[PDB]
């Protein structure tokens, strides 16, 4: 709600509380301090501009006094309004807006963290493991899912629990996303050579390199021409190529509604990743052109033990099937796992019991 | 990362370009401004505190000098780093920084808008008696009886003309006002259900007094809220009812969350609420989870119904999501129902319960009360 004000009016006085503060729509104020019966003025604010923030920030007491130059109409804003937002802030912005208030009148290791990620990076202490995917029937090696790894030589093999997460919500998931593709369709074109090096032309035809898209990459501009670009640079078929996303990414749709579809057009296989965890897929799954989705490792680890996460996950195969998309069981430890997925209808399947995530080499050799 | 210096170093001066901002981690520096090579002390910074994070910010030039009074080590924060979490920031919170810049600039050398309007318009709206409750019948399906109700909240105002009449309801849901307004709400429809339940007695309807269950929708906000269990008691006791016939209906969303959220579910069913997932299948999945909450009941979003008999594949997901609640013993409520041919193909799918416009559309109590004697 607006407010009217009279010429002349003291809107607040120094050291006075502060109920709330003002947006001007209309007119022109002063504010100026007032020292031995003295006036000394501060600034003149205009249409657009703020007053009275200060004392709801940190609830403290007016720093100065007002007055209307003009008849002045203004917009309310409440303390609990202030607050809220100022909350929710990061809080590195937290941190900057309070250092910004004295001057006018665990972040360090946050901050640290990231920079030390991202010179890793560039160290390449980052690379690529490889998790064979499995035909659950006859246990053959489909394809692979490529998987970020970090050892750095002081700290031994990290967690990637650690960096992921930082990665993906910061901007330099842009060049090192750019370097995961790059290196996973480099590895591919040899996975390929190999096959068909010891004559397995068919299974070189079917198989299918999986690669994690963040969303943020996602929705940059010009991603789907730079993927074709480094699919082309290695003489790669887009159906050997399956796209690994989250199901947060149709939050979003100035580009996200179609972009799936243009890459669908071109023949990329899209996958959702970790069904059943974080943004809901069952009215997602009905507009966006899947072809996989992936059972998560806790739904799998509950199968034997808790009788109604077995029906979860049943329910789960048999929707996926009756939109023609096919599972792939993730976190698969036991032989009985397995059994059971199989009776249940999932086709694919990846975990410890096939195998651990290996460098290329162990996985060259484990395909032959 | 981290950077040593020497004593007596020109880290950076006055008008130079801004390529990033340090934290000390030892020793401290001096800020100063310099005027016909006089220098005046504007501060001495220590340990833990922060400088050039302002040049970075607004894309100006630096404000002041910084010279290192003794041995110092930096920890670097880059230009990309303070972007990046600037913009991600509140746009309220953003013109907060850039006005404080500028005057604290000045100072050491002498939609958003409308999101805010809004939300007091709305707030004052509620205090002017704008707002009123109406209620709207949930059926049993095969037989058509009228099972209970949902509270839905009107807004009797012409500036409410959005037409699209859920944004108010998403305003005072993600604000503080939803406590006061909230505690109205509750307190609103559980005085009606003693009037139905008593209506229903004076008209020898023991058993379905018995089993009328009134739905009321409850946010996040105030139901992660401290004392909020406690306060619906109290109303509860206020009005001479029984947990049994007040269902809550809550999104998805509170399992993101569980401090209080994994088992303040479970102190609601303690005391007998049953608990219900409204808009099952759209925004957040707690799948893994709705192995673990106690939930009675889950209602089929409007979305899905009117898609089921042009897209076929929507109607897969539907007959999906009733066939796996009976398998954990939760009921369906399928809303948004408009046309007999869809009631047809939701019975045969299996769901029980049902509401829509085929029905009824939300009424007035007094209308309802008229309903209930068909
Ligand atoms: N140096 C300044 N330049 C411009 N505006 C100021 C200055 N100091 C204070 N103000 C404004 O005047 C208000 C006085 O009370 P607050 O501290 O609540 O919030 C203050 C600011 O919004
Ligand atoms: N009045 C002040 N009090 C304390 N520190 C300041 C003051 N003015 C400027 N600074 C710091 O000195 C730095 C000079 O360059 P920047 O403007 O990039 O960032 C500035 C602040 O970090
Ligand atoms: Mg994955
Ligand atoms: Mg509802």
């Amino acid at each position: 709600q607006s407010v009217d004000i009279h010429k002349d009016q003291i809107i607040f006085s120094e050291g006075d509380a502060g109920d709330c503060a003002y947006i001007i729509e209309k007119g022109r104020v002063l504010i100026y301090l007032t020292k031995d019966k003295e006036e000394i003025p501060l600034t003149i604010l205009g249409e657009g501009e703020i007053f009275g923030e200060m004392a709801l920030i940190d609830n403290q007491n007016r720093s100065a006094s007002v007055r209307a130059l003009e008849d002045v109409r203004l917009a309310i804003v409440t303390k609990q309004q202030v607050l809220e937002r100022v909350s929710t802030a990061d809080k590195v912005v937290q941190l900057l807006m309070r250092v910004l208030l004295k001057r006018l009148r665990s972040a360090l290791d946050q901050i640290k963290l990231e920079n030390q990620i991202f010179q890793a990076f560039q160290n390449k202490e980052f690379e690529l493991f490889y998790q064979p995917i499995v035909n659950l029937k006859n246990k053959t090696i489909t394809g692979c899912e490529a998987l970020l790894r970090w050892n750095s030589p002081q700290h031994g093999l990290v967690s990637p629990n650690l960096f992921i997460d930082i990665i993906e919500n910061s901007s330099m998931v842009i060049p090192i996303g750019h370097w995961i593709i790059n290196q996973a369709l480099k590895d591919l074109r040899t996975i390929q050579d190999q096959l068909r090096l010891n004559k397995k032309e068919r299974m070189a035809d079917d198989f299918m390199m999986s690669i994690n898209i963040s969303g943020r990459q996602f929705t940059h501009s010009d991603f789907v021409n730079n993927l074709e670009d480094l699919r082309e640079k290695h003489d790669l078929h887009t159906q050997n190529i399956k796209l690994e996303m989250t199901e947060r990414i149709m939050m979003d749709g100035a580009i996200a509604i179609d972009a799936l579809n243009q890459c669908r057009s071109l023949g990329y296989a899209i996958s959702i990743d970790d069904f059943g965890t974080g943004f809901s897929g069952l009215q997602y799954l009905t507009q966006m052109p899947i072809s996989f989705l992936k059972i998560d490792r806790s739904f799998v680890m509950k199968i034997l033990s808790d009788p109604k996460s077995k029906a979860v996950v049943s329910s789960i195969i048999h929707l996926a099937h009756a939109m023609d998309i096919e599972v792939i069981a993730e976190g698969i430890e036991h032989h009985e796992e397995a059994l059971v997925l199989e009776t249940l209808g999932a086709r694919f399947g990846q975990g410890y019991l096939f195998s651990k995530p290996v460098d290329l080499g162990r996985f060259l050799k484990l395909i032959k």
